């Protein structure tokens, strides 16, 4: 029975509005409703992994697990295995997988982050799950961010706190936050970004939604505008939105948006918005294709509609050679030529690099680079031809070309990372000098760039 080189992943996000679900929720897991929907001919084909994020979830873990498993059983005639479940307040994540994957899944981690201080600590934050699927690391974050049209900056701060403090994946990757720890990272939830148009335009917005004319609304979506201005979710992807706003509905129908200010809303307007979202970030040159992104039309117990997204994701096998794991393969090497970091920092410490990869027995520290002044004020750290030759555990090109090198640039004075990035080994050629490049981030914000050349030697 061969190991897969691709899997499909279902991502669901639903703010349940503190109400129990209706009897039937199969449309969610079938990617049926509005937007980019799944072909009917696929309805009986199970996804490999289902990741369900809820917010304002009033159910116990047991109660929701029974509903989810019975739903998937009805669709697929497969009894799915529970990988992980984790709840913070009323924010929950469930990971289910086909039984055939049980011995492919390992290193399961869960964590949560509580956002805010005092007043604003007690119901918002995030839960997450990570695991290895054969040779591929997968991370999943369900966040419920701060509500209200005039709090986009708070939502951005919630995002930065979650990616800094959520402790998932390989703890040995100490310089790296969740935005670098996984081959594929999916971040979803009630992100609570709104369509920023004047209150007086509510009926105009409703009109546009009825005509399925979303362009003038999406051009005011706060998540899209904040992402374009590099204020949040830097280096993440989102499929194009082709479904109606998923908030705020009158319950028990989808015919009416309930936007007017009420005591129950704190006298705030809730103009129709795309609160409920799925984004992802995958390592460079790894296969990831969104095959659905939409909302259900027939699940009406909440003031939000459920959102679905599905993905094809490339995965690799748990590789064994005669040599690695447990030794090097002298026939393999990774060389860096003419490398330099450009940093936005005002500081003047010396810097060194760390190279982290599961193709190495352990991480590799470089010598300090040579600081120069860049023309337009910047710090340039030159490594020249000084970088250590990296010795992978396996030399087979079928393994090595699928790997990635994480890079941290660290202060000699404090040993703190000033920037993190990632280089793919999926090169156009081996034994050939080729340009490499990554942006560098810290706490998910841009701090610099790393560029140079690579020379990869495989056993072929
Ligand atoms: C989808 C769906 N949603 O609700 C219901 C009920 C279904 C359904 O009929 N599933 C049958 C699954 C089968 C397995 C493989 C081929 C034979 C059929």
């Amino acid at each position: 029975q061969p190991e897969p080189d691709m899997i499909t992943i279902f991502i669901g996000t639903w703010n349940m509005g503190n109400a129990p679900p209706p009897k039937k929720i199969t449309s969610w897991f079938l990617s049926k409703g509005q937007g980019k929907t799944r072909d009917d001919s696929a309805d009986y084909i199970p996804h490999d992994i289902y990741v369900i994020g809820t917010q304002e979830d009033p159910l116990s873990e047991k109660e929701w697990l029974e509903i989810l498993k019975h739903s998937l059983q009805e669709i697929t005639s497969v009894t799915f295995k529970t990988v992980a479940i984790h709840t913070l307040w009323n924010i929950r994540i469930v990971v289910l997988a086909k039984p055939e994957h049980e011995n492919r899944i390992s290193h399961i981690c869960t964590d949560n982050v509580k956002t805010g201080i005092a007043n604003t600590l007690g119901n918002k934050g995030a839960v997450g799950v990570s695991f290895m699927f054969n040779g591929t690391s997968l991370g999943f974050v369900n966040s419920h961010l701060t509500s209200g049209s005039e709090k986009k900056l708070r939502r951005n701060q919630n995002y930065m706190n979650i990616l800094r403090f959520l402790a998932l994946g390989d703890k040995k990757l100490s310089p790296f936050n969740i935005t670098h720890r996984f081959t594929h990272l999916f971040w979803f939830g009630d992100l609570n970004y709104r369509v920023d148009l004047p209150t007086w335009e509510a009926e105009t917005i409703i009109q546009k939604i009825k005509q399925q004319q979303y362009a003038d609304l999406l051009s005011h979506d706060q998540l899209l505008t904040e992402r374009r201005e590099q204020k949040v979710f830097l280096h993440f992807e989102e499929e194009e939105i082709t479904f109606a706003p998923t908030y705020r509905f009158e319950r028990l129908t989808r015919d009416k948006y309930a936007y007017t200010k009420q005591k129950a809303t704190g006298m705030k307007y809730n103009l129709p918005s795309w609160c409920d979202r799925v984004l992802w970030k995958s390592y460079p040159l790894v296969h990831v294709v969104c095959q659905s992104y939409g909302s259900t039309s027939d699940i009406m117990t909440s003031d939000h509609s459920p959102v679905f997204a599905t993905f094809e994701a490339g995965v690799t096998s748990q590789f064994v050679s005669k040599n690695g794991p447990g030794t090097v393969d002298s026939q393999g090497q990774i060389e860096f030529l003419r490398c330099y970091a450009t940093l936005k920092t005002k500081s003047q410490t010396k810097f060194y690099l760390e190279f982290h990869s599961s193709c190495l027995e352990s991480f590799v520290k470089s010598q300090e680079g040579e600081n120069e002044e860049g023309s337009e004020g910047e710090l340039v750290v030159k490594f020249g031809e000084t970088l250590p030759k990296l010795k992978p555990i396996i030399s087979d090109p079928e393994y090595l070309l699928d790997q990635h090198i994480l890079i941290s640039i660290k202060s000699s004075d404090s040993d703190e990372s000033y920037g993190e990035g990632c280089i793919a080994l999926r090169l156009e050629a081996t034994e050939t000098q080729l340009p490499i490049y990554t942006p560098l981030t810290h706490h998910g914000e841009l701090t610099g760039h790393f560029q140079g050349e690579i020379k990869l030697q495989t056993s072929q």
